[PDB]
């Protein structure tokens, strides 16, 4: 078998970093297997013709922005907007928004790496607009607002928005970019889920550009994706860099079809598994660990993209340890649970076929 | 009437940085009034120095070798820095860089003390690596800058005083704390939030620790540095310290008060800091029932995270109300949320008054 091979994840972290993130809906992976199986028009336009103009008016249609680009993750498309917009140059950003994700990106790295200089302005917990203001300078490239997806900070703390800073910014001739990250297309409010800061918001408020994950909110593919204004996103393609980082045509064709799944918002929370995994009402999981060792209240995590803290009610079986978890490490289709509280817990929010799983235990 | 007229604090935060922050205890007002009455022996050794014994109290609390004590915890930090790390590079995590109040920012306090500010790992991310990795020969400190109004949650990584003091032994470069709000005792016993004590970080090799005295102290306004002999009498012979150097009222209030932490059993009720911080909710919802009443939280104060932690019960009653309390010679202030106006009787001792006021 090989090391690729599928895993139910009972963690209770539904977009776990490590275990692929987002699964993918089944329109696209009827899209993938339709890109893999037969040619298609990668870079060839029917009526020579880019590679991701279908996605581009996709995202326009969706979030508003007058152009997008794709490459390969968001780590490649912050380094690309920094190396394409703001080469040789400064960049302001907030103290409190130097974000590390995963343990590989970290804001100042990709900066020394994009060639920028990073301007760091006010402190970690309080942001003032006057510290944005006295840094820019006939150096400034831009001001880069990084959204902290993996993080917050509570107390006396004090952020600029976006819409100030994209004030100030015109008011200074200074462009603003964003760093979005989670990407998270629809409200997530409306679902009850706590609410994250959406493109569409970000381009309507005046954003220049803004970058976003596939894998996270998104539901898609790996994949990062900048959407902005048409002379952002022409700087972006034509830069050395973009030839390394363009994306492939499985991944092209999984966004194409992740993205026709919220022309259709309604049966957005069916279609994608996300959504569908994120939205799933107690209850049911309460009966579904009920029919298939004690039943109890325990707290699933959203995963990547959405702060760490637990916020969603479920139901888990537990096994009241070390040597279990192995054991069920060697089955052919591996069961990772959680050791919580001394006990080893199976959270049942991410169990979608009770059929194939109940083979294995 | 003067612009300090007394207020009776019914917003729920008992540590208010603008109302005074800490109430002194009785015995911090009987010793004040002694030595404001009279002349005491502030550089006079029956010539010995301004806070000797008080040194030799905070060593006996804490454990430190010697201590200094300065007009307030800026001082301190701004002393510390100028007197031990001037024109050096001071490596301080990306994610403790604080601002405190609006007046106190860690990055212009180390621009203010003449020393250079290198930030290491990130905001929510701090790895032992990113401390070694800036360490060079014109590196002076490592400083660990305690969050005391503010805490990252979510994906996070911060390097204890313990890993950080072992590094900089390997890399014979000090380690300094700025603690901040300088809880002299485990709140935890109190079913309040632990706070880091400076005993632990003095026990833990920290060179100097420095923390305020009117924060989770219950003390006067002061900056107390307590750490290595050697540091304290770099600090002590600055010549910063005669402009920071502590009246002798703050040194009386300060003794008077850290006499208290030697009589821990009474320590809840004879420090009105703790007392109003370990005041049970039965008692504030008797007390609100007998003067709607309905349950609501409050806030430690300075010092500590700033959330509605502490359960309590609260009189509610808008606008034109309030500007009309604040007209009071006692004025009563109180909180404006869902449309409401809320006093919370968490921090209300005098019932007899404020009944009096507000009828």
């Amino acid at each position: 078998q090989s090391a690729l091979r599928p895993v139910i994840n009972l963690t209770g972290t539904v977009l776990h970093t490590n275990l692929g993130r987002a699964l993918q809906a089944e329109a696209a992976v009827e899209a993938v297997a339709q890109a893999m199986r037969s040619p298609v028009t990668l870079e060839y336009d029917l009526d020579r013709g880019h590679r991701d103009r279908a996605l581009a008016q996709l995202l326009c249609r969706i979030t508003g922005a007058e152009d997008a680009c794709i490459v390969n993750n968001n780590a490649a498309a912050v380094l690309l907007m920094l190396a394409a917009t703001a080469s040789g140059k400064e960049v302001v950003v907030s103290r409190g928004e130097l974000v590390e994700i995963g343990g590989a990106f970290r804001i100042p790295d990709v900066m020394r790496q994009a060639g920028c200089t990073l301007h760091e302005v006010g402190t970690t917990n309080r942001t003032h607009a006057n510290d944005y203001r006295q840094a820019v300078n006939e150096n400034t490239a831009l001001l880069m607002k990084v959204h902290t997806s993996n993080y917050s900070i509570q107390g006396f703390t004090k952020a600029i928005d976006e819409a100030e800073l994209v004030a100030l910014g015109k008011e200074l001739d200074v462009p603003v970019v964003t760093d979005l990250g989670s990407g998270s297309l629809v409200d997530l409010s409306q679902y009850g889920l706590p609410k994250e800061p959406m493109p569409q918001e970000l381009i309507a408020a005046g954003v220049s550009l803004v970058s976003f994950s596939g894998d996270k909110l998104l539901g898609g593919p790996q994949a990062g994706i900048i959407v902005g204004k048409k002379e952002m996103i022409a700087r972006l393609q034509s830069h050395p860099l973009k030839r390394a980082l363009r994306a492939d045509k499985m991944t092209l064709a999984a966004l194409e079809a992740t993205l026709r799944l919220y022309l259709h918002p309604e049966a957005l929370s069916e279609k994608l598994p996300t959504l569908r995994l994120l939205t799933r009402s107690a209850e049911v999981i309460q009966i579904q660990a009920q029919r298939l060792v004690q039943v109890m209240p325990c707290l699933s995590q959203i995963g990547s993209g959405s702060l760490p803290v637990d916020r969603l009610p479920s139901a888990a079986l537990t096994f009241t340890l070390e040597s279990l978890a192995a054991r069920w490490r060697e089955l052919p289709v591996p069961v990772i649970g959680r050791i919580y509280d001394g006990r080893l817990w199976l959270d049942l929010r991410c169990l979608e076929d009770e059929q194939r799983f109940l083979e294995m235990l």
